[PDB]
């Protein structure tokens, strides 16, 4: 494997970008009837921190290529003026769906014109409640991944690819954390 | 010029990335003596929202290519004993970074330095020098690469000078 800390690369940066261009064309078509414009009427991108920052940076630039002007806002996942605006919530990963369920419900209170979700990685086998994202860049099985914004204990977000974390990484670290707690 | 809304393109995405690779090599060299490691001792990247999110996304990936492991925190415009690098898309009067740096310094990081995408050295209202600067801009209003005009145009891939008619008409529209 390309990375000492991973056992498999699931999606390279290039694969993700290719899939994101496909998604951006769908978004561009779906919102074509909305007369989106910079300043007057942008698509409001609501980015769920921390991990979504990389996906958000890449996706708004690709959305711009496809003619979809945006305005970004940032929400903190640890905590979990769109009235009359179209809103697209962006999450790095969707797993139990508990986070996005709450984020969407919260935003709905402010009466946006519409609200949809776009996720880079969907783990469809991880749900604790029924939830479907309108737009999904890639599906992964129930394995633990890092990269493209996704962390293990705040590290590895900067890895360019989505990779399966090698178990000795969290076994080693977990022991060190537990050793520090007893010392 | 490629963009309807811009008078000229100052720095293309490719030119910014080329400069960022140069800066990342200096950062890798400057922090080599710190024994940075994922989990145990990452370089703490403090990203000043909102506009720095694009620069931060690109820059942490480049730093990773150069062997500099990071963790990110976001500040809106657990660090004791850690090295901190503050990232800002643009530095002008320096009043934002002065306040950010001084507030972080109260948590006693091991060190604190600043990295900005765009420095406007002629805009200072207090003296301030960033340790790393990707590019310099003179007395012009730019958008793109995270930088906005009234929250739009952050998604433009290049740093561009906004056409005056854009903010003339919008300013008039905000009646
Ligand atoms: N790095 C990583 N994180 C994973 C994974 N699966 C769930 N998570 C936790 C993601 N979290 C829960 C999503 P859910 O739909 O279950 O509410 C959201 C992101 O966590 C907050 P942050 O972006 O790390 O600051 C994974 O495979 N890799
Ligand atoms: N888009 C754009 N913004 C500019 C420019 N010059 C100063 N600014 C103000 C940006 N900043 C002031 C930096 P200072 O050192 O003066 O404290 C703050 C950035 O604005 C906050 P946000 O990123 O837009 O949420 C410019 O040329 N283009
Ligand atoms: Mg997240
Ligand atoms: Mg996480
Ligand atoms: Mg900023
Ligand atoms: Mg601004």
């Amino acid at each position: 494997c390309k990375y000492d800390f991973a056992t498999s690369v699931l999606f390279t940066e290039a694969e993700l970008h290719t899939r994101m261009r496909g998604v951006a064309q769908r978004i561009a078509d779906d919102y074509s009837n909305c007369n989106l414009k910079p300043l007057e009427n942008p698509l409001v991108i609501v980015s769920v921190l921390k991990g979504s920052f990389v996906f958000t940076a890449d996706m708004v630039r690709i959305l711009g290529d496809f003619g979809v002007p945006t305005r970004v806002e940032f929400l903190r996942a640890s905590s979990y003026d769109i009235r009359g605006k179209h809103v697209l919530v962006l999450e790095d990963i969707l797993d139990t769906a508990l986070t996005l369920r709450e984020v969407v419900d919260s935003l709905k209170k402010s009466e946006p014109a519409s609200i949809k979700t776009l996720v880079a990685i969907d783990k469809p086998g991880g749900r604790k409640i029924p939830f479907t994202a309108e737009y999904v860049v890639a599906d992964v099985p129930n394995v633990f991944v890092v990269g493209y914004g996704l962390d293990y204990d705040q590290s590895y977000r900067e890895v360019r690819d989505v990779v399966i974390l090698k178990p000795s990484v969290y076994e080693t670290w977990g022991k060190e954390l537990e050793r520090r707690k007893a010392a």
